[PDB]
């Protein structure tokens, strides 16, 4: 269980350096 | 506490999902 | 670790309401 939550956190995290990552695509 | 946490991930996640679709929209989707 | 789990979280909202703010103004713009 502990685990599990520290993997889904960091998963998100991952997901969200993503989308920063496709946003600075369309910005100049 | 342990359920505050999970349903606050829970829904960052949803948040983060709602992103994604706005960028496969701009990509021309 | 509640005290670094929960830093780890607040960090991840604050970062997506950011990007939140970013395609909200896109629309307006
Ligand atoms: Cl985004
Ligand atoms: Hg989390
Ligand atoms: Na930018
Ligand atoms: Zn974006
Ligand atoms: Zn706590
Ligand atoms: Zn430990």
């Amino acid at each position: 269980e502990w685990e599990a939550l520290e993997k889904k956190v960091a998963a998100l995290e991952s997901k969200l350096q993503a989308l920063e990552k496709k946003h600075e695509a369309l910005e100049h």
